[PDB]
């Protein structure tokens, strides 16, 4: 029926709707507000604006080090109900001893656990290696060890050697880079990247090693940060990007997620990329090196016997040649030798530094010398050089430790791949002792809380005076003494009571103190004791965990406390009886307890419903890599896509089309390439540089490249636009027809003038890849641009893309199989950049903010119709597993398609290099399915259509804050507006009332920061405080001055009144809603002034005109000489008798407050 497209920014979210034939539909939507308006009609497209601010879905949208810890135990307390029946028969007290502190209930085995296995990776590869049978504790530990520590997830397949080939991620890095850098790539020609990676060097010699094969290359620069950083050294970025503060980077350290989406919120989004290839070539040098069984938890046994037998070594020589260090070096923390470094505060770099004079008088042994030299000497357990390990490695060991003891334990090899599951997939407390004190009175009143003894249904007095007179003082109740002391027929009961407080009479009789008991202030006290008591089966660990207590009682009450020991778990947690309140379940047992629990009228129900579930979207968005912009972002395409489905029904959309790109510098990089190319062999300053011909005239150095005639100051492909569309200067030529000839790369004639190509190639005046384009078209490398134009390199649109595959597909079917309805489509910005081109559908920033909705909707257009045409190719560009079709197969000889551009079935004819025309049908469809895909007589007219209606659903996004006021409410003596303190909200929300008369009723309207108001002619206003207001409205333009302003900006001299035009609209517009006529006079006064000027500067101040009416804050501008200041709109007073217009975030929702 429907599909959904977005743009997909920081500080926006595009949105549309689209149907078959790609109309955008109406639809009536309902207003909720007060003022007689009961309907309205809406187009389904839009755009989201937001701030980048503090707000409580920013924090949510940040790494918390608890969330981390709630989600580890999450999969441990998944991992612990797997193993938990048998654990049960090995060691009941196990999982609950678990948090130096003991792993086991006794000494012996503690030790003997602690001498076998220094390090956990000792138990690891144990497990692994080991053919025998295991104790269940040591294999949970080896498991647990590993799902706690995942590691990382970056690569999708199972391992393969291309993933520890160190060269191809280099090449991968030096890509990455390059794409970033079209003016200066780097060459990575024939560097042998792996040997000088994997060396036996220090980082900082295989650093200048490297960079030593990379020429016009400094240590500092960005390339060389990045090696640094995969080196696992500390870069800082700041130099390389200019920052005003500090960026350093270590990818060892446990804040470098944060650090690195900070230097993203500085530098933009488009480095992320090229930061993650650097962590995928660090990735690289330490697989390679683990892999040259368990070689993870073998190297990790390595490191830590050679520390071992270097300690020694050096411990015998420092005895034995410099007696006065000993101390100093083994012994004192303070110091920077060897005891600082393990227990001290010192860094592997002042520890070495600390030994280097010492191990060089020393003459005793060189080859620590060695051993430090490559930093290698005394490596910790704890430290990892610039990495977190890939996940495939604890997983590759966690299928050896079940696979091996998977026989001795049948329940492993069943839960096996749930166990994997676990570590790969991406209530809440212990119960008590059985015979904790607590536990006892629970079980004890939970009976006792059902007893019928109707006379001639038990009060909650006579409850405690039955506890009190009877469970405490007889250690077991009777229920002939029931019935004697309510004489001092009855029912609910047996011969016996079966419950009893046999841990109250047991510590009565040893600590000889009843009110110590009775007191419930000592409760916590004496719960830990019971925990103590049943978690130890060993005298000395009971004493040890004991004595905190022992100032409380006597020295033979302890000792007659440690023989004491209990063998029991119960069945409920310490806070479902006692935590969790209304009053707490024991408060109401003192109505049964089940269904104390299920009394919807009680809040138990509800608390445990939401404990069960007790956020997850905010969570998985936050640690991916980027911006907190980007990031809001994504979050707001998420509600706006979860928006546009209940607008449609409930019906799921057949696609979502989805673009992430980003929305001076280069001319440096431009200067760099001519100066460079041109000392290798008319001067003009760099800002001209912008234009092509003129950058491609220095390029060539004032040359023709086709003819061998030089050029006078006052352009052809290389490979023909039909076959690839590529606008770069990579590809693009300055020219006199001449050299091209026909539709293969310039001719083999015109190859004859190769040799100043040549010159161009060493001058770094032309890329090398130019140079092989220039000399050539092959079969493979049609292969090679159709997989080029369909392909999204971008990782966070590809986490996008999942995100939203699995917001849309949930169901599975009987095969266990995923059913996908929706598909998520992820465009290139490119192919929609040239669709706006090529069919003059111009885009003009400044106008509005309507272009966002407009891209949305041609990222629709463009997406469902490339899926429609070529279905095939959907492994490419759609979220899932899917075949990946022999691409050479669609590729044809002259009789898919035989020209590799994907985007050629929009055009009606295609002009070839040497000029002829291939015409092409009026209707484009697909041969396979015969299914329509575009009608160029009609499609063309509904994007034309779309494009120019007015009305379009822009929304600035309302926020509330967390001498800041996080909302102002509207308060009625009389109206006002007051600002809200995030200091004040909080007893505000407790006590509104006491509040507002502290400040001097029955409606309570918050009004958060940019809400939105209209009044008198069309006129709105948003609420930036209770003391300024900003614009509200969007200027709409029609398409012909649009395109008519792109046209002239980018210089139909005919169309010379449409600038006339242009600026009536705009005062007229001004005059109706801006209310600026002060600046509005002087603006048009100066268009007066320079009419004499071209069309083209005239059309560019026209543009720059345009701030003065763009929604939001004003903000001055300059037309030609004169400057415009800001405009404040201070008053707020005009808003207080205006309509309020609150937005759904999609905006079709509105409801509509008057108050007059
Ligand atoms: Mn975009
Ligand atoms: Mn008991
Ligand atoms: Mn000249
Ligand atoms: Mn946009
Ligand atoms: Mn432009
Ligand atoms: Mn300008
Ligand atoms: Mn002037």
């Amino acid at each position: 029926k429907y599909s959904i497209g977005l743009d997909i920014g920081t500080n926006s979210v595009g949105w549309a709707v689209i149907t078959d034939e790609y109309k955008v539909p109406s639809k009536k939507f309902k207003v909720l507000g007060n003022t007689d308006r009961h309907s309205i009609k809406k187009n389904l497209i839009g755009a989201l604006l937001f701030d980048s601010g503090e707000t409580a879905e920013a924090t949510r949208l940040k790494r918390t080090a608890r969330r981390r810890y709630t989600r580890r135990k999450n999969r441990i307390c998944y991992l612990q109900e797997i193993f938990s029946n048998e654990m049960a028969k090995v060691d009941d007290s196990f999982f609950h001893r678990l948090e130096r502190h003991p792993i086991f209930g006794n000494i012996v085995d503690e030790v003997a656990y602690h001498e076998k296995y220094p390090t956990i990776y000792h138990l690891r590869k144990k497990l692994v290696d080991s053919t025998d049978k295991a104790d269940l504790r040591l294999i949970y530990l080896a498991l647990a060890h590993m799902i706690k520590f995942r590691g990382h997830f970056l690569i999708e397949g199972d391992l393969n050697p291309d993933n520890s080939d160190v060269d191809k991620l280099f090449i991968q890095l030096v890509q990455t880079y390059n794409q970033l850098f079209e003016e200066n790539p780097i060459n990575a020609s024939g560097v042998d990247a792996k040997a000088i990676l994997s060396a036996r060097l220090s980082k900082s010699r295989r650093l200048e090693n490297l960079i030593a094969q990379l020429p016009g290359e400094k240590k500092n620069g960005l390339f060389g940060n990045l090696i640094a950083l995969s080196l696992g050294l500390t870069p800082n970025f700041k130099s390389n990007f200019d920052l005003a503060e500090d960026a350093k980077l270590q990818l060892s350290k446990d804040t470098y997620d944060d650090d690195l989406d900070n230097l993203l919120a500085q530098i933009g989004d488009q480095y992320a990329d090229l930061f993650l290839a650097a962590k995928n070539l660090s990735d690289a040098i330490l697989l390679s090196d683990i892999l040259r069984k368990a070689p993870l938890s073998a190297s990790m046994i390595k490191r830590y016997d050679e520390h071992h037998q270097d300690l020694t070594l050096l411990k015998a020589l420092v005895r034995q040649q410099l007696p006065e260090k000993y101390k100093e070096i083994f012994f004192d923390q303070s110091k920077n030798g060897y005891a600082g470094y393990i227990d001290g505060g010192a860094s592997q770099e002042e520890f070495y530094k600390f030994i280097k004079p010492i191990l060089e008088k020393m003459d005793g042994t060189e080859e620590l010398l060695v051993k430090l030299n490559r930093e290698d000497l005394l490596r910790k357990q704890r430290t990892f050089d610039n990495g977190s390990i890939p996940h495939q490695i604890h997983l590759g060991e966690l299928h050896a430790i079940l696979r091996r003891q998977e026989d001795f334990y049948p329940f492993l090899k069943d839960n096996r791949e749930k166990i994997e599951k676990i570590l790969t997939f991406r209530p809440n407390e212990k119960v008590l002792p059985k015979h904790s004190l607590l536990y006892e009175y629970f079980t004890v009143y939970n009976e006792l809380t059902k007893v019928k003894y109707v006379t001639e249904f038990l009060s909650g007095e006579q409850k405690k005076a039955i506890v009190d007179l009877l469970f405490k003082t007889n250690r077991k109740v009777t229920v002939k003494q029931l019935k004697e002391d309510y004489f001092k027929e009855i029912s609910g009961v047996e011969d016996r009571f079966n419950a009893s407080l046999g841990t109250y009479h047991d510590l009565l009789k040893i600590i000889k103190d009843k009110d110590f008991l009775d007191n419930e202030e000592n409760e916590d006290i004496l719960e830990d004791i019971v925990l103590t008591l049943t978690l130890f089966e060993d005298r000395e660990m009971i004493e040890e965990r004991l004595k905190t207590y022992a100032h409380l009682f006597d020295d033979k009450v302890m000792k007659q406390l440690k023989r004491r020991r209990y063998t029991g778990w119960g069945r409920l947690s310490r806070k479902l009886i006692n935590g969790i309140r209304d009053k707490t379940i024991l408060d109401f047992l003192k109505r049964n307890f089940m269904q104390l629990i299920h009394d919807d009228s009680l809040t138990f129900k509800e608390d445990i419903q939401k404990a069960q579930v007790s956020d997850s979207l905010h969570e998985h968005i936050a640690n991916l890599a980027g911006s907190p912009a980007i990031k809001k972002g994504i979050l707001q395409t998420v509600k706006v896509v979860d928006e546009l489905v209940k607008v449609m029904g409930r019906h799921k959309p057949e696609n979502i089309v989805i673009e992430m790109a980003r929305e001076q510098k280069n001319s440096r990089e431009r200067m760099k390439r001519i100066e460079e190319g041109i000392k290798e062999l008319h001067p003009v300053e760099n800002t001209q540089l912008q234009n092509e011909k003129l950058y491609l005239y220095y390029l060539q150095n004032g040359r023709d490249m086709y003819v061998d005639q030089e050029l006078d100051i006052n352009v052809d492909h290389i490979v023909p636009q039909s076959f690839l569309k590529d606008d770069s200067i990579d590809n693009k030529v300055l020219t006199r027809n001449r050299g091209k000839s026909d539709n293969v790369p310039s001719e083999e004639v015109v190859k004859k003038m190769k040799n100043y190509w040549r010159q161009l190639l060493n001058a770094k005046l032309i890329t090398q890849r130019k140079f092989d384009n220039l000399t050539k078209l092959s079969e493979l490398d049609k292969a090679g641009f159709i997989k080029r134009q369909l392909v999204e390199t971008r990782q966070i649109t590809k986490h996008v893309a999942q995100i939203l595959d699995s917001r849309m597909n949930t169901k599975y079917d009987e095969n266990d199989k995923l059913i996908r309805e929706v598909k998520v489509i992820t465009l290139k910005s490119k192919l929609v950049s040239d669709f706006r081109k090529d069919f003059q559908f111009y885009k003009v920033r400044e106008i509005n903010n309507y272009h966002h909705a407009h891209d949305a909707y041609l990222n629709a257009v463009v997406g469902t119709a490339l899926i429609k045409k070529y279905p095939k190719l959907e492994s490419e560009f759609v979220y899932g597993d899917y075949k990946v079709y022999d691409v050479r197969k669609m590729i044809a000889k002259s009789e898919y398609f035989f020209y590799s551009n994907i985007m050629n079935f929009f055009k009606t004819e295609i002009t070839l290099a040497n000029g002829e025309i291939r015409k092409r049908p009026l209707i484009e469809t697909n041969g396979e399915t015969g299914e329509i895909v575009w009608d160029k007589g009609r499609d063309f007219a509904t994007v034309r259509k779309v494009l120019s209606m007015p009305q379009v659903n822009i929304v600035k996004k309302t926020e509330v804050q967390t001498p800041t006021v996080a909302y102002s409410v509207l308060v009625v003596s009389v109206k006002e507006l007051l600002g809200i303190t995030i200091m004040e909200r909080s007893s505000f929300e407790k006590n509104p009332i006491d509040f507002l008369e502290a400040k001097g009723k029955d409606l309570i309207i918050k009004l958060p920061k940019y809400s939105l108001f209209e009044l008198e002619n069309g006129r709105k206003r948003m609420l930036a405080s209770a003391g300024e207001l900003q614009k509200g409205n969007e200027l709409a333009l029609p398409s012909k001055y649009v395109n008519f302003l792109y046209l002239a900006s980018h210089y139909v001299e005919q169309h010379k009144h449409y600038l006339d035009e242009i600026i009536e609209q705009i005062s007229e517009f001004s005059k109706r809603v801006i209310l600026a006529d002060a600046n509005l006079d002087k603006v048009l006064s100066a268009y007066n002034k320079h009419r004499d000027k071209p069309i083209r500067e005239q059309a560019e101040n026209i543009i720059h005109l345009f701030t003065l009416t763009n929604l939001g804050a004003p903000a001055a501008f300059k037309y030609f000489d004169t400057t415009i200041d800001r405009k404040r709109y201070t008053s707020t007073k005009e808003v207080l008798d205006a309509t309020l217009i609150h937005q759904s975030i999609t905006g079709l929702y509105e409801t509509r407050i008057d108050l007059s």
